[PDB]
């Protein structure tokens, strides 16, 4: 069938971009609404608006409640609606940079996002993830394009914890694995087709970028400051990941991943956290030479992701907990059919296991 | 300075999927002006017309002249107008989807284009030609977004002259060197900033696909069939070759072709064709190993493009005509200036010269 | 631009050349003055009186204060008129012979120049650096020749304290990374041109050569004898890294030498010894790979220079003096605007907290 | 013994550089005889002049005699006093050269040289033949050292016959082996001690650039033009070889060219070409493997330089001819005896019919 590759239409990164917000975005409209991660307008509110009246835009900025959820972006509506803009502009975090998507989608008018950590690689997609305002998963919203345009500001970025940059590489370290597996397996990605070139050879240098680049990158963002290894890594995290993830496909990580959110343990780790035990569980399943787990394991456990179950807090009814992210991985419609030969729920428990196994000795004979 | 990648929103490829026409342009809007000219209608058009019906959408066919000029697109949104279209669709060649992407931006509409050719890397890029009703270049018109969709049918571009084919990959085979050139200079590209990385490695995956699946892809498109090896060719010749230049950078190649129009001899020639000698003009420039100009040389040869210029036809006062490209190549805003360390009008008329002497000492060999 | 490359008329090393000394300056002239490093001069003023006497020479031999400044250099001249001397001699560490150098200029004479320490690059350059009585930096003179003749006596620097050798080694494995820096980026070298291939080649084999012979050089020169090891690493030490600072050029490291001594913390330190620090600082911001990192950190920790800020004595206040660094580093007419790109001082700071930890990281490991 | 290298002390190439010729000089000295023969000063006279004035310097135009003599250096030594000239410059063909060095030596004064071919590695060293008014060889003046200044113009150079490019090359082929050879049997060099590091490297890298570059800088050369491939094989065939050999040593192929001049038939052939032939015989006398003669005789084959005795004339009494070579080249001072274990005249006798044989046969293969 049809090959396809999807892509915001305009990408940029650099120091103190958050400057130019208003010049790069003035082509899209001249009247703008601003959702705002609440800890971001704490620091940048000003600087904002600074942005925007400088470019001779006119814009209101409405603080975000913290949560997608169809209650959050309905109260957003109607501030939308009120203030008559031709565009929305999320900048915060993922659940902020979701919610202005689809906020924008319902009231037909472009969207930029501007990520202000580089946690998980939703800022380009064409999707955003409803929740319930408990936090629960409620559901997709596909959106017929992706966003007009993503802006980063790579200083904003390296100031805020690096645990969200680490968690960003737990996140976009999956996404060689996955698109590799889909492409060998003939998977329909979420943009609806085949595999192209391009978004493989995407989530090939998304992999390479942070072996060579992730521990280098983590320095930097733990002192806070802008290194061309943190601008590569913030590349990878956001467009090569995004690109790579939606074009080139998902597979047995992600379907972990969502796995391992039914279970109340590991349910306040970041997404990426997850996300990275899944990988090392995926590379069991299409059984990986001993080197290239091995390559894994040691960069997620340099940039301080999980590698073990008792890193996610499961410690616990290990056996039973198991049983259930293994049912859920292999849920109707999750992307672990993906994967080559596919997967029963009885080689999903087998994997998370010694994937366990693999991490607890690779902990063990690093001292 | 930023870094910036831009990309059209979406673009498919496959055999028949002008069939699908309808199901993938509907999420833009309800009612389309199609502009193609009489030929492409010709055998494109009942096909158009059913898809969109039976996906429920509106179309009103527009004949278009021939040529990419402001009267031709005030005609053209006339007829927009008249009939409330929400979006334009371009199908045919460059000139055809140049005047939509225009037209789309003027009227601050959607564009889809359907190139029914793969002959330059120019469709997927937010940048559109304006000629002369008589056919002269008039200005460049900087689009403010790439196209939203693009959509190539690999059936109706197998069905074209093979020669467009082998141009294709004459224009895209400049994209890695250019954007090399552009990455060691720190030139800035036509999106604005800073090169990606994304960009490089799309570039170099357009290279390394021309080297790879060029010769194959041309059995078939003198067979005029779909093979995987098509399929690719025509990928880098649209997809990754529009990318890479607009978003990695244009340098001595382009310059080169831009000075060869300035000769008589050459017009004869497709815009691929002269820019596969200023490729190897460009290698000279930067002195390139011999065995990656060997590996050019034979690549362009073996497909048919010219890596002399008596096959250009300048075949006569070869010295004199040399000086006038030299020059205009080197005129002021052009981009030889990308090149690292700049070029003189002398150091143009010299590789020009060299690059001659050396595909005739590699068609001499060759027998 | 032009190519240009420069060097000393003649460069001589070997084992107890000072007795041959007066042989080999002969023919540059019968009457001399000595400028001599008062501790060399302790050892070994009888032996030089003796190779001048032996040869016919007339020489007069003048104690060196110990700074190469305007009025020692005064000083000097009133002696030189008086003895009427055809040329100078200098012989001790580098400030003797920069002060050499300049004196020479000033009388309008041909100097020779006998390094007793193999510790700088000073002794083959076209330069000296002037500085204040109290040790500050006064000015840059340009001289339009470099030395006629450079006299290395391989067992009188053998004799020296190994931290100077050392010091040299952190001076001369600066040179091939900025003259890469400037080969990469077309900046101009203090020979006021381009760089020659001659130039890059040398600058590469001074770095090849210090990572193959600097351990085994530091035990001969701990030991105080004479090895071949060691005769390599001089030669790297002197000649190699002299015409590849000089006529392949200059970047990060020397700009960030210079910014250290605006700190007071490590005004002490040998000249090479910050220079160490700055190389790694350079490999942050030119993104060198790993592996590059790790094998300079290697080499520089295995001869004893510093690779963190607190082997410098900057353990206080270490962000607000790491500001003052980089303001100096890139001041105006710096060598850091000749890296590709160039560096701003946000980015010179970033390096240099990111190069700290990196040094601070290798140390830890290393137990 | 001591570890000596030489060089000139300031090297510049550059394209229409003797429009600098005035700015680079004046550091040296205020007034100057030029000496030139007619057929330099035709075309050079006239911007050596302004150039001069331009920089504030006063010239005394000396035409040249055309031989490098003891009568032509008094005569223009005669001129020179009258003059009153503080420096002199030669400009032109290696007897010119010659011939200003020996006259600046005589006078005491610093020494430029222009050369406007690159046909020998003579220029840079330092060293002067002496001839007979006649044109025979007299004897050889060794110079205290090297010129103060040599200046490249390539524009000047790429105007010259190609055949003189390709001689050039031929002379500096040799530089790698000759020196190697002296490396392997710790010979003294001409400027008094063994190999220094720098001196090899240069050598390598002399042979290096006329493998990668010798095919294209001949291209080049034929339409003349100035490229890139041109500059660096001018640097090598003047500035690499001329190091090279002085410092690096000299062995087998220049005491064969030596033994070749003893043969009438050769007499039309340049010294270069000569040599060429000579470091084939060499070749085989250290018995090189057969990858490396192959890449010799390929590269002087493509490049038009003589790898048989029937392309150096001699064609009759070869036998007979080549006792009296071997027999001249093993004479008594001559460069052969720095081989490792030296070589008898039989040895070089049977070296020479060889490689006359290897050569016929690599003719043979490439039809
Ligand atoms: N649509 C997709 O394709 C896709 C893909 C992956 C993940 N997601 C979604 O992404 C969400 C997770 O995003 P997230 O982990 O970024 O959560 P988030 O948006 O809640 O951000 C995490 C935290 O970072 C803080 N923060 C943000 N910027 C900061 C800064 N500059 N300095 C300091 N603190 C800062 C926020 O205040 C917040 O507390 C989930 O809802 C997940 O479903 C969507
Ligand atoms: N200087 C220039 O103007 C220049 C230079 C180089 C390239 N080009 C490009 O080349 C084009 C020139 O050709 P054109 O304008 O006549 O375009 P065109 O559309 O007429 O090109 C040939 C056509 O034949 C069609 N075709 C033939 N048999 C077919 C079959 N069996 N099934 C399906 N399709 C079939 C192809 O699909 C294609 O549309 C320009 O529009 C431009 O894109 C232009
Ligand atoms: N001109 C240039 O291109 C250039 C390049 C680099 C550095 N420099 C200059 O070089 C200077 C630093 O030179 P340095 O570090 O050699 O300083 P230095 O000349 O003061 O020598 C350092 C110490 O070594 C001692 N010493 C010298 N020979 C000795 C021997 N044989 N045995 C024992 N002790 C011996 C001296 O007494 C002195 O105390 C600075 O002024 C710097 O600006 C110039
Ligand atoms: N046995 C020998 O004497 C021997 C052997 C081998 C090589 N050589 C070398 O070759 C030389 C022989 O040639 P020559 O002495 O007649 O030297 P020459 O200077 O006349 O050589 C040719 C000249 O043509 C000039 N030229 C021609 N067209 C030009 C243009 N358009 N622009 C600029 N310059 C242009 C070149 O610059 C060059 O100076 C010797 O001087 C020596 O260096 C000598
Ligand atoms: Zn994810
Ligand atoms: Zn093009
Ligand atoms: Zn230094
Ligand atoms: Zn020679």
């Amino acid at each position: 069938m049809d090959r396809i590759i999807q892509s915001p239409g305009k990408y940029i990164q650099g120091a103190d971009v958050i400057n130019r917000l208003g010049e790069y975005l003035k082509p899209l409209a001249e009247r703008w609404l601003v959702v705002g991660d609440k800890f971001v307008l704490g620091f940048a509110q000003s600087t904002v608006e600074k942005s925007f009246k400088d470019a001779g835009l006119v814009v209101e900025i409405a603080p975000f409640g913290g949560e997608c959820s169809q209650n959050e972006i309905d109260r957003l509506r109607g501030i939308a609606e009120t203030a008559q803009c031709g565009a929305i502009l999320g900048i915060g975090g993922g659940k902020t940079l979701d919610t202005a998507k689809a906020l924008a989608h319902f009231m037909g008018v472009p969207v930029a996002i501007a990520p202000t950590i580089a946690s998980t690689d939703a800022p380009c997609s064409a999707l955003s993830v409803i929740y319930t305002d408990e936090g629960e998963f409620d559901r997709y919203l596909l959106l017929p394009n992706n966003p007009n345009m993503v802006i980063v500001d790579t200083k904003i970025v390296a100031g805020a914890p690096a645990r969200l940059l680490a968690a960003g590489i737990g996140d976009a370290l999956a996404t060689w694995f996955e698109a590799r597996a889909c492409s060998r397996s003939g998977a329909t990605t979420m943009a609806g087709g085949k595999c192209t070139q391009a978004a493989l050879a995407l989530a090939e240098l998304c992999y390479n970028t942070l072996l060579e680049e992730g521990e280098k990158a983590m320095l930097a963002a733990e002192q806070h400051v802008v290194t061309p290894a943190l601008e590569r890594v913030i590349e990878a995290n956001t467009y090569l990941s995004g690109v790579g993830f939606e074009s080139g496909g998902l597979a047995a990580a992600h379907a972990v991943h969502n796995g391992l959110t039914a279970i109340p343990d590991a349910h306040h780790y970041y997404h990426g956290e997850k996300v990275a035990f899944g990988t090392l569980t995926q590379l069991v399943l299409e059984n990986a030479p001993v080197e290239e787990i091995e390559t894994v394991a040691a960069l997620s456990h340099a940039v301080g992701l999980p590698i073990t179950l008792a890193q996610l807090d499961i410690k616990e009814d290990v056996p039973a907990k198991m049983r259930i992210v293994a049912e859920a991985a292999c849920a109707e419609g999750e992307t672990i059919h993906n994967m080559p030969g596919g997967a029963t729920p009885d080689q999903v428990y087998a994997a998370l296991l010694v994937a366990d196994q693999y991490g607890q000795r690779f902990l063990q004979e690093w001292e």
